[PDB]
């Protein structure tokens, strides 16, 4: 599909407006996932410039989406100082008004969720270069590829859009993205795909080595059990003339015995690994990939940690928050395996 | 004729009600707003209008948005409930006799402001077998069916249901938008108090131990309509946090699996529960109510129809809050009628 990539170019006005918008919600709440703003943001969401708000509405309801892309965010590069040496300082006051702005963005496509397992349950996460995570399968590498995958492909809560603010990169390292084309994998693939006939376990991200080490044990139950007792899944559902993707290239396996199975998971990798495209996010640039639509991934980059490293924001977003309530600790909380 | 908003209480559920009195400015601008649509947009679900629906109930009155959003969020909703939207009934006619004949040029401006309220809420859907898969769907009596099991009844109570309750696909909310009601007849609402019954029916009610099959009302899809009928899925009634459950129940068309005695009682006391605590909420000409239909059924009470173009008409329209997970149901990424294919 020709607009399986929907890109809008801000204006000069539209950026400050968006700007001017984000700035006054930094202004009145203490954090971008603070309970208020967020009870809020949907409605806080409409005064985004028009045009905007009309083009990611376009986006929200093309179930051929592969990412929606906004080009061109005022990021004051001096104001928002260095990159921080880890996502556990990257809750910095100069990046606030970032986080506000991705929420704004994000609370027109459905409402921000977080995973206590990620990141300490943070709404907004932080993807940058850890000094000793180079070559680790987690968003904080750079040396080692990050492999693509759905994003949270373990979870029937995984978010349906994935959005990524880039607040720097210089040496415009490329976000991967592919879908799926059922006609060029044949009918024959697609029928074992939509088996249930896989088990997908939950990626390095949501180990306790990627948390803060005071974080309760409890709260990686469900992700422990995941990775030892997957359940059987597809990896299509939906419509055949539309089906969603559920994979992850290096966690997902065929189930025991099933040689036909583990031969389309074969096929699967192989045509996505081929298809893997790119979209380098520069500074300002905000894109929400379709969770359910395409897998995801970036490319290996040099590092410098000296401060001027790659540093994007990044959110989850769900269509339908109060499905997702038995594994919430209460209506308006936003962090999933809290209950 | 000031803007007000508040908290109106049923039994133990303490935001049952959530009520908006629109000021005589905010109602005016929705009314400018859905005119405007009008003279925009072919229909209230043709799909230009349907494209833009969701940013255009943006310029809806932000006091209002903002605490329609409040109900959005609240997983104990029953009913959120928008008083005070102009109808001009001397320019409305009289209510048609039949919904075939309900889709009128006068009408038009009413179901434009019924789907940019409900686009606040999510994203309106319609069904293939419901008044030839209308998304705004018309609410009014029908000489011949008085005794009728449907909405177009009168002299029988429409019996008390979640609104597709047989279907994966079933509405997240159901829209009301009265134009005219002059005998003040009632929609019937209940939602469970888990506080009321017995900790060990609510666990039966959580298993998948029923069978919920189709209204007569109601091809790979149609395919999946005659197997509900003669070969029902195991579904439970209640899902989610036990804190917060989602109800699922036809009042008619629900039994317990072949053999399970149990959750045969556990039904019974659940549908005498629910008759028990089933209140009213009465819309005037302008006064538009969503229902939770994943917390509340809803039914009818008798009334007195004269079919002589006077009797009581609304608009109506089915809400999810995630249209891509019935797109296995649907035409194609855009179409908004379930079963369509």
């Amino acid at each position: 599909h020709m607009t399986a990539i929907r890109e809008i170019r801000l204006s000069e006005p539209e950026s400050a407006q968006a700007a001017l918008l984000a700035l006054e919600c930094a202004q009145r709440y203490a954090e971008p996932d603070s309970a208020d703003f967020l009870a809020d943001a949907a409605v806080l969401a409409h005064d985004l410039p028009r045009a905007v708000r009309r083009e990611v509405e376009r986006a929200r309801l093309d179930d051929r989406l592969h990412a929606l892309v906004v080009r061109g965010n005022d990021v004051d590069q001096d104001a928002l100082g260095p990159t921080p040496p880890h996502w556990r300082q990257a809750r910095t006051a100069a990046s606030r008004r970032y986080g506000f702005l991705l929420v704004l963005y994000a609370s027109l496509l459905g409402d921000v969720v977080g995973w206590a397992t990620q990141q300490d349950g943070r709404v907004v996460t932080d993807v940058l270069p850890i000094e000793g995570q180079e070559d680790s399968l987690v968003s904080s590498s750079s040396s080692v590829e990050l492999g693509w995958h759905t994003e949270d492909a373990f979870s029937p809560y995984r978010a349906d859009y994935v959005g990524l603010f880039s607040l720097r990169n210089p040496d415009s390292v490329a976000t991967t993205v592919a879908g799926l084309d059922p006609d060029l994998v044949g009918p024959a693939v697609v029928d074992v795909l939509f088996g249930e006939r896989f088990h997908i376990r939950p990626d390095n991200s949501h180990l306790p080595t990627h948390n803060s080490g005071g974080r309760l044990s409890d709260y990686f139950a469900g992700i422990v059990e995941a990775v030892e007792n997957p359940r059987a899944v597809s990896i299509l559902r939906g419509h055949r003339d539309a089906p969603q993707l559920c994979v992850d290239s290096d966690f997902t396996t065929a189930v025991d015995g099933d040689a036909e199975a583990a031969g389309a998971l074969d096929t699967l990798i192989k045509h996505l690994g081929g298809a893997l495209y790119e979209v380098v996010l520069g500074p300002g640039d905000v894109a929400f990939l379709d969770n359910r639509n395409v897998v995801h991934g970036r490319r290996p980059f040099r590092a410098r940690f000296d401060g001027t490293d790659r540093w994007l924001k990044r959110i989850n977003v769900t269509a339908d928050l109060r499905k997702s309530r038995a594994a919430r600790r209460d209506a308006q909380a936003r962090v999933l395996g809290e209950a």
